[PDB]
């Protein structure tokens, strides 16, 4: 499948990240990213996706190897992380018939994994709005333990 790019924006407390919610099926609030375009470089796809779905423009802001990376179903997920951004910053769409909304989420009360049903005694997992952005939750609280402390 075709690589995709964007970025996990934390906040200045580095408490919080910023989500958005799409439609139909990208109803549920994930990490904004994209598909790559030919000849794209990674950097750049991961700032228009970015742009494309928040309003803002994260270019000047991102390390080069400072990104969680996951091969989900033979399909590769970059997000470059992005730290610091205030959380007043004001975050518009150009997509608004692709993103219903754009919110903060504290990354402690995220999140990272889905419940099963053995209350039930039923295989597999529950829903959960946030299971697009579940898979790198765990691999980001590692990274800033590491990156920070
Ligand atoms: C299958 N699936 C994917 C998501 C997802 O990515 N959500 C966030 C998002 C990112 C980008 C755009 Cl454009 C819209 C929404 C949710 N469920």
């Amino acid at each position: 499948g075709v690589p995709t790019y964007g970025a996990i924006i934390l906040d200045e407390t580095l408490e919080n990240v910023l989500l958005v919610q799409g439609y139909l099926a990208k109803s549920g609030w994930g990490f904004p990213k994209g598909k790559v375009n030919k000849e794209e470089a990674p950097h750049d796809c991961a700032a228009r996706e970015v742009f494309e779905e928040t309003g803002f423009d994260i270019k000047d802001y991102i390390c080069k190897d400072d990104y969680i990376e996951l091969r989900i179903n033979d399909q590769l997920a970059r997000l470059y992380i992005i730290p610091g951004i205030p959380k007043d910053t004001k975050f518009n769409p150009k997509t608004r018939r692709e993103i219903r909304n754009i919110e903060w989420f504290s990354i402690e009360k995220l999140p990272c994994h889905r419940n099963d049903m053995t209350p039930k005694s039923k295989l597999g997992l529950a829903p959960n709005k946030f299971f697009m952005a579940i898979p790198f939750i765990r691999p980001l609280r590692d990274w800033l333990s590491r990156r920070f402390g």
